[PDB]
């Protein structure tokens, strides 16, 4: 075991990269449809009004870096 | 130390596995409230009209398996 | 190799704070825009209706003790 302590963090980095790419996509389709609504609910109150729209740009590409510097931790 | 690597390694699985079915939970209620607002603005708007609900089945199924796969990651 | 692999973990514990770091962020942001279009939706309305507010305040201040968790794993 120092091989097997290499695998399991391998492992491990494999799923938090799928968890961040994941949180990722999800935050993308949060925000279109949030935003979208946002819109129709404007247009709505045309036919106070304060709505406010998601930018979530700099989390988003935050979140892909995070999986790329995870890319770097992984054991031959 | 051989032994304190593997300590702060299953410590840290712990913290990994509680963000992600916690990113996980928060992702449900976002979900639940974007969609029971659109339903609102579609039935006041028929009291132009697009309104897009939340779908994140798949990236809600995929963080339950990431918390699943580190689960595996541990080490006795 | 004893050192790089305890590298490779602290730079990786790195990467794990700043997403959850920064998936709490985004979720403020979602909490935030979605609660305002839901009062700007009850407000034209009032000019069913069942709006429903988020409130992910447990799940942010877990994500803030994941991220403090993840401090304690570090390899000195």
């Amino acid at each position: 075991n120092q091989k097997l302590i290499a695998n399991k963090f391998n492992q491990a980095l494999g799923a938090m990269q799928t968890g961040f790419t994941t949180t990722n996509e999800a935050f993308q389709k949060v925000q279109d449809a949030v935003n979208n609504n946002a819109q129709a609910l404007s247009k709505l109150a045309s036919e106070q009004i304060n709505t406010t729209l998601l930018d979530l740009t700099y989390e988003m590409l935050s979140l892909q870096q995070v999986v790329k510097a995870l890319n770097e931790s992984y054991i031959d």
